[PDB]
């Protein structure tokens, strides 16, 4: 599920890798 709310994040603001 998280596929659809990072899918748009990562291609947009990918910052979530740094917050792990």
């Amino acid at each position: 599920r998280w596929k659809r709310h990072i899918s748009e994040q990562l291609r947009r603001r990918d910052r979530l890798q740094r917050q792990a």
